[PDB]
């Protein structure tokens, strides 16, 4: 069996990933047939972070690129497809420089276009691609759109597709199979796929990612309490304004100061809280921030900063996540930690640990008060960030299409068999 393969940047806001996938020549347009061949994570910061020093976006590439000339045959780097897609870290660049975002485009195509594989691009994904692609590859990667059974018995209704919610650094992401009605074209998904029709419902919340989040709550709590009650007591920073005050996502609120943490469980939920607007709907029904989004209905995988953050609670808290209430107390137990306590549990590295515990509000807040779960939706919800040997993001979803490896129709229509 010939092996092709392709490649696909992932250009995030905190940093960029290159994953490598492969798949047989004779069989490329079998659903769940590409898998992930290798990946690097490029050193450093995101593009975008490169915007008053576009040349350096380039150069951040050259080390997973080289990589990528050793794990693909040398035969087959001129047909191997390249492509960049980035997300919300660029589309917030956007907003405050799209000359900056152009510069730091033209860097990394400049630095592409050197390597032998057929670069096809660096683009700006939109919040719909990055939210559907995402859907795409984890129900290509589970076998999801298999049309199952066989002549006169076929599986009714059809097989369920897993939905998708991805926290990343900028933006959150959701996406799943509705048979409810749109009421917003935004949010609307037709996807023909294997001969069979998808309606897929998708949001992202741009300013709702990990990162952000974490800014959002930091200005809030300067200008509320001049303490941060999410961090643990004992822990201070010296924190610098201008880095505050500068993202999109904070400038709405408002040279060095020192902030400490207070392990106040209660009062970082209500300032967690702040961030979902529930005031106002002019749809039959939301989420939050006037946000249609009809109820949430069959399985969900929940990846990136979700799958980190749970993972931390069961690996380092060591507790149970099985129920939204589950959920919340770990949030609890975890917020109402002091500094030496949580780095009492981290023997290693202590990067991140001062924000789990908002990061884990955040996230028990988003699933129960913003996107509306309850105890039977939960249940449905897996954490995972692999499935099938292959990293779930958007990435293999982008390059499906891309590469038009996904048929809309089956080969002579299956002779009208799935009619
Ligand atoms: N081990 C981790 N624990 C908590 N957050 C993480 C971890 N690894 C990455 N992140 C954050 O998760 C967000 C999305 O990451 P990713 O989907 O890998 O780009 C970013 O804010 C990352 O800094
Ligand atoms: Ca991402």
């Amino acid at each position: 069996p010939a092996l092709k393969y392709g490649i696909v940047l992932d250009a995030g806001s905190s940093h960029t990933s290159m994953f490598v996938y492969k798949w047989p020549a004779d069989k490329e347009n079998d659903t769940g047939i590409v898998g992930q061949h290798s990946s690097c994570d490029v050193q450093g910061g995101g593009i975008s972070s490169y915007a008053n020093d576009p040349s350096k976006a380039g150069q951040s590439l050259v080390r997973c690129l080289e990589q990528a000339l050793r794990d693909v045959p040398r035969d087959r780097h001129a047909s191997t497809p390249l492509y960049l897609g980035a997300t919300a870290g660029m589309r917030l660049l956007n907003l405050t420089s799209p000359e900056a975002t152009a510069r730091v485009l033209e860097a990394v195509t400049q630095t592409l276009t050197q390597y032998p594989f057929d670069f096809r691009g660096a683009r700006i994904l939109s919040g719909q691609d990055e939210g559907v692609f995402g859907w795409v590859t984890a129900n290509y990667l589970l076998e999801n759109f298999i049309k199952y059974g066989w002549v006169g018995r076929w599986i009714r209704p059809r097989k369920g597709t897993l939905g998708a919610m991805d926290l990343g650094g900028a933006s959150t992401q959701i996406t799943f199979e509705t048979t409810s009605p749109s009421e917003d074209p935004g949010n609307e998904v037709h996807l023909r796929l294997y001969g069979q029709h998808y309606r897929v419902y998708t949001h992202s919340f741009l300013c709702y990612g990990r990162d952000q989040i974490l800014l959002r709550l930091l200005a809030s709590a300067l200008q509320i309490h001049r303490f941060h009650p999410c961090w643990p007591k004992g822990y201070s920073t010296q924190v610098l304004l201008q880095e505050v005050y500068q993202s999109p996502c904070t400038m709405g609120q408002r040279a060095i100061v020192s902030l400490s943490g207070t392990s106040n469980a209660t009062l970082c939920r209500d300032l967690v809280s702040r961030l979902f607007n529930i005031s106002s709907c002019p749809f039959s029904q939301c989420s939050f921030n006037g946000v249609f989004q009809p109820p949430v209905a069959g399985n969900f995988i929940a990846f990136s900063a979700f799958y980190y953050t749970v993972d931390f609670l069961t690996t380092v808290m060591g507790l149970p996540v099985g129920t939204l209430k589950q959920l919340e107390e770990a949030t609890e137990i975890t917020c109402n930690q002091t500094w030496t306590e949580l780095q009492a549990r981290v023997p290693g590295q202590k990067t991140r640990l001062a924000d789990y515990c908002a990061v884990a509000m955040f996230i028990h807040q988003l699933l129960s008060r913003g996107y509306h779960f309850d105890e039977r939706s939960f249940r449905e919800v897996v954490f995972q960030k692999k499935a099938a040997d292959t990293a779930v993001g958007w990435a293999l979803g982008y390059m499906l299409n891309l590469t038009n490896l996904i048929p809309a129709d089956l080969p002579g229509l299956r002779k009208g068999t799935h009619f």
